[PDB]
C-alpha cells in the first residue's frame, strides 16, 4: 500500500516547498540553500518508497511525479546558472505540477 506514508511524506515535502516560496519571496540564498536540500532529502524519502513498492494510485501521478523531480532539477540549475528569469517560470511549472498530483493523489483519476 505505502499509500498513506506517500501522503505523509507527500506533506512534508509540499510544506518544504511552501517554505521555500517564501525564502524566494525574501530572496534569502542563504536560507534558500539550506532547504533546497531538506526539499530534496524529502523528495528522496517520498519516491523512495514508490521506489520500493510501485504500486501508487494512477500511472499519471507517478508520470507527474517524476516530472516534478526533473523540473525541481532544473530549478536548482537555474539557481544555480543566476537565471532568475527561468526560476520564476519553473516556480509556476512546479506549483501548478504539485496542486496537479495532491489532487490526484487524494483520489482515484
Amino acid at each position: 500500500s505505502e499509500f498513506e506514508k506517500l501522503r505523509q511524506t507527500g506533506d512534508e515535502l509540499v510544506q518544504a516547498f511552501q517554505r521555500l516560496r517564501e525564502i524566494f519571496d525574501k530572496g534569502d540564498d542563504d536560507s534558500l540553500e539550506q532547504v533546497l536540500e531538506e526539499i530534496e532529502e524529502l523528495i528522496q524519502k517520498h519516491r523512495q518508497l514508490f521506489d520500493n513498492r510501485q504500486e501508487a494510485a494512477d500511472t499519471e501521478a507517478a508520470k507527474q511525479g517524476d516530472q516534478w523531480v526533473q523540473l525541481f532539477q532544473r530549478f536548482r540549475e537555474a539557481i544555480d546558472k543566476g537565471d532568475k528569469d527561468s526560476l520564476e517560470q519553473l516556480l509556476e511549472e512546479l506549483e501548478q505540477a504539485l496542486q496537479k498530483i495532491r489532487e490526484l493523489a487524494e483520489k482515484k483519476n
